[PDB]
């Protein structure tokens, strides 16, 4: 099964990783930011696939409830490779002000896109933690 892959620096503060893997959404991981609670545009959390494969398309869940449902990027992409190094965007996100809470990233890929690490990545500095429930690909 994929792998989970975030940036290194974030740190456990309620619930765990496997949680993000388990196929529920209703459970999910609370994230503590170093460099001052700040998460910065360029940190990630996504799936290493194993091996190059077809993707047909993406779920993710991000944020969660109760402790940390405000603790989401406003903006970010969704971003895959094939080598771990470099990257392509397949489509940004803007959701500056959106209310708090799970929110799910569903995506289908019109033509299947072959890769080996599928992410999110954020694209604008934020002065929050971080929650997220849920990584799943369809394939
Ligand atoms: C455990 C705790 O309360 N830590 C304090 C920390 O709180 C975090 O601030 C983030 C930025 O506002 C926010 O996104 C998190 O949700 C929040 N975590 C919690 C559990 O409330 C900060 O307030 C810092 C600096 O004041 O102090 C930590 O102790
Ligand atoms: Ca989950």
């Amino acid at each position: 099964n994929p792998s989970l892959i975030r940036s290194e620096s974030w740190q456990v503060y309620e619930g765990n990783e496997a949680n993000l893997l388990d196929g529920d959404d209703n459970t999910g991981v609370w994230y503590k930011t170093l460099n001052g609670d700040t998460s910065l545009a360029g940190e990630f959390i996504g799936l290493d696939l194993g091996k190059e494969i077809k993707l047909d398309g993406i779920r993710f869940v991000i944020g969660k409830n109760g402790g940390g449902s405000s603790d989401k990027w406003n903006k970010f992409k969704l971003e895959y490779s094939l080598d771990n190094e470099s990257w392509t965007t397949i489509k940004e996100y803007d959701k500056t002000g959106a209310p708090a809470g799970k929110d799910v990233i569903e995506e289908s890929f019109e033509t299947p896109i072959s890769a080996k690490y599928i992410r999110l990545t954020n694209m604008e500095n934020i002065n929050k933690w971080l929650t997220f429930s849920e990584f799943a690909i369809v394939s």
